[PDB]
């Protein structure tokens, strides 16, 4: 549950830098939804990395999804990062209707792939985080869609239910 | 295949007919629903493969929305009378939900849990595939903002086509 102190901590800090004032272009912010710390090897960012990877290659990130403030069903992904003086700053932003597909690394349990137009590896601290921040992708972009319209997507699920 | 989609048509304008157009209170709205098999034998389990075709029922499962709240859900059973006539039997809250699990043996069966388990076969098992896929992604919809916790999926694959 050092977990739960590290998100709220995170998340604070996260809507202070990015979601909370106009930006300075003096454009009102985005509405902040959730967050997941990941590790990005910079020289296999497509694809399951080495065993052997240099710890030099491995980089602290975080993946950040929001909505636009007039757009409750305009959906962004962001990555970004936290810099040495504690200040945030995103560095990459998607649309999520360029997310095209996600999947769990079967043979690592903090591997996964989201793919947009090209291929992203991401690992998580835990396997546990794993399966909530897809979770939480999938269920938000699910729920971006008008209405009912499922003949457009495809997943293996077999089992869902309520804890 | 063309044989569905017309079948298809045709069941849901009859059940809109019969049972999402007159009114107590307006209508439900008509979201979608698929063909079932019952088995009176074996309602809430894997039915033997030797069941005898006497404990087969055809059946329907509806889904509709409150016409004040497409987020208030209910799914209904139903069945389509000697005449040709459809008929409500047994209704649900959406919100009764708490389990949706296909049987991963037979590709065509399913159960789902309210208070008791129901178990049940589609007709093919690219009917069950999309009866779940909107069951489910109905009952995402029906949160307003970020889902909880609570909800939880083996899920391990996920694309668009």
């Amino acid at each position: 549950n050092f977990l739960a102190e590290q998100y709220e901590r995170d998340r604070k800090a996260i809507i202070n830098c990015c979601f909370s004032r106009p930006d300075h272009t003096g454009e009102p912010p985005n509405n902040y939804i959730t967050h997941v710390r990941i590790i990005e090897d910079s020289k296999f960012p497509s694809s399951r990395p080495p065993p052997d990877s240099k710890l030099e290659n491995k980089k602290k990130r975080l993946l950040i999804l929001s909505a636009k403030p007039n757009n409750a069903k305009l959906i962004q992904i962001h990555k970004a990062r936290e810099n040495s003086d504690g200040s945030f700053q995103i560095g990459r932003t998607w649309q999520l209707t360029e997310l095209v597909r996600v999947e769990k690394d079967l043979e690592i349990s903090e591997g996964f792939i989201l793919t947009m137009s090209k291929k992203y590896y991401w690992e998580t601290n835990s396997a546990k985080e794993r399966t909530v921040f897809i979770k939480s992708l999938i269920t938000l972009y699910i729920q971006t869609f008008e209405g009912h319209v499922p003949e457009l997507v495809n997943w293996d699920l077999s089992l869902f239910y309520l804890d």
